[PDB]
């Protein structure tokens, strides 16, 4: 491993919001693939069904277009119509309180999932521990 095995409580039986409180976005996976962050509870992109295919590995999907987040070789965060190795995440519990998604692909380069103040996604090699940008809360629905 080159992470620690600290999971978080919740499971997976119902959909979730992925609520940063770096700048208080939900995490939005648009139809064209496009992914970013939104304030707006009402958005019909935000509802994510998280499972797992591994102990501590997850798959993120948007309910609303069965799109998988996923993370590309440059590090970009988009929406993928099939699951494929860039869609599964190492979830983890962080600060003994928030969940963080390590791109499994680049786990080795500690590429996360992150939002920044301004809604727009952090390309992965400009995240690391330590920052508010990876830090999520699942909600429900």
């Amino acid at each position: 491993h080159h992470h620690h095995f600290n999971l978080p409580p919740g499971n997976y039986k119902k959909p979730k919001l992925l609520y940063c409180s770096n700048g208080g976005h939900f995490l939005r996976i648009a139809p064209n693939g496009t992914v970013d962050g939104t304030r707006d509870r009402s958005d019909q992109h935000i509802q994510l069904q998280l499972s797992a295919e591994s102990v501590g590995e997850v798959y993120i999907k948007s309910t609303e277009t069965g799109q998988y987040l996923a993370m590309d070789t440059d590090g970009l965060l988009y929406g993928s119509q099939t699951p494929n190795e860039e869609c599964l995440f190492l979830e983890r519990l962080e600060e003994n309180h928030y969940n963080t998604y390590i791109s499994k692909k680049h786990a080795e380069k500690n590429w996360f999932v992150g939002l920044k103040k301004n809604g727009s996604c952090k390309r992965g090699p400009r995240t690391h521990y330590g920052q508010k940008a990876i830090l999520f809360l699942p909600l429900p629905v």
